[PDB]
């Protein structure tokens, strides 16, 4: 689980979204794993705008921030799960590193700041969801 928190959005994997979510929705992209509702409280997170392809992840299923080298934003094939069909995923990065289903929210981030959020993974890699080109979630 996790979510992104900049301005007066919140930033969920769709697979993972509430009701709550749904009933305060945005914009929604189901190709990309991403959801985003409207909070009352003003959030604390910062938009990276870069071309950074090393950061840092956080992994709930080792408590750990690990240092990853991660690939562009690029339309991938990846395998069913309980959530989604095999399918071509846009805007997804991928890097070697621990992932479990529930690792799915953690942050991504770089010197600038967050670059995305765990998405999907397996067999020692990770990929995460890039929201580095939502370039509104700095305004109104
Ligand atoms: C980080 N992580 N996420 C998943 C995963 O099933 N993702 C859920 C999902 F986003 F809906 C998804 C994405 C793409 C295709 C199908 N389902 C996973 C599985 C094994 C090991 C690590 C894992
Ligand atoms: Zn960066």
């Amino acid at each position: 689980s996790g979510a992104i928190y900049v301005g007066n959005y919140r930033v969920v994997n769709r697979h993972l979204a509430t009701h709550n979510d749904w009933a305060n929705l945005v914009w929604e992209d189901s190709s990309r794993d991403l959801l985003v509702s409207s909070t009352t409280a003003q959030g604390c997170d910062t938009i990276a705008r870069c071309d950074c392809q090393t950061g840092v992840y956080y992994c709930s299923s080792r408590r750990k921030h690990y240092p990853v080298s991660f690939s562009k934003p690029s339309l991938i094939f990846v395998e069913a799960s309980e959530y989604y069909p095999a399918r071509y995923q846009s805007h997804l990065m991928l890097a070697v590193g621990h992932s479990e289903p529930g690792d799915c929210g953690g942050i991504l981030r770089c010197q600038h700041g967050v670059v995305g959020i765990v998405s999907t993974g397996g067999n020692g890699l990770v990929g995460f969801a890039d929201v580095r080109d939502l370039l509104w979630l700095d305004e109104e």
